[PDB]
């Protein structure tokens, strides 16, 4: 994947303030910031890349930034990080996966819980919120993922 970076960054404050703006919340967050763990992946770029990761999002899951960028997040669905696309994981809920993968695709508020397994190969419950995410076009282009070890 030769995902490619924005230049100058990605304006996830920005982002945090326009996604407790929103309108029509299908899903209630409550207050975020840059503190907690989270992800912006580039809904135009091959696979959903992760384009941005906080700190909190590589401590909480043992990988860095050089390993956790341009990946699809599905990677930490498995305890070695190998995850092909369309594959029957052997851990993680196949429904789960899909609600996942539709909600994305629609551009639709989704929350689930996923089981996912941090750089060590240590497993646990991901309590995970998609929120997709206008950029300066007005267009959908980003999705911002919060993730909170249950
Ligand atoms: C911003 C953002 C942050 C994210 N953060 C995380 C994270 O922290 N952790 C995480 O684990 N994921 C995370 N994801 C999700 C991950 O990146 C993928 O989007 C997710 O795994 C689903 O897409 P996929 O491409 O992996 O689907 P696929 O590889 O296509 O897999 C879908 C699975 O569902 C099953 N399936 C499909 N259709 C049906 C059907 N009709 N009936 C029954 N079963 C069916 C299949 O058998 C398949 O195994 C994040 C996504 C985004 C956009």
């Amino acid at each position: 994947m030769h995902t490619l970076y924005a230049p100058g960054g990605y304006d996830i404050m920005g982002y945090l303030i326009q996604i407790m703006n929103r309108p029509n919340p299908q899903v209630e967050l409550g207050p975020v910031d840059t503190s907690c763990a989270l992800v912006l992946c580039d809904l135009k770029q091959k696979d959903t890349p992760i384009v941005y990761a906080s700190e909190a999002f590589l401590y909480m899951t043992g990988y860095s930034n050089a390993e956790v960028l341009g990946r699809n997040c599905r990677f930490l669905q498995s305890p070695d990080g190998m995850v092909k696309p369309k594959s029957t994981r052997k851990y993680v809920d196949s429904n789960t996966i899909n609600t996942m993968r539709k909600a994305i695709d629609r551009n639709a508020e989704v929350q689930v819980e996923v089981v996912n397994f941090k750089k060590n190969g240590q497993r646990f419950v991901n309590f995970l919120t998609m929120i997709p995410v206008r950029d300066e076009t007005g267009e959908y282009r980003y999705s911002m993922g919060f993730q909170c070890e249950t």
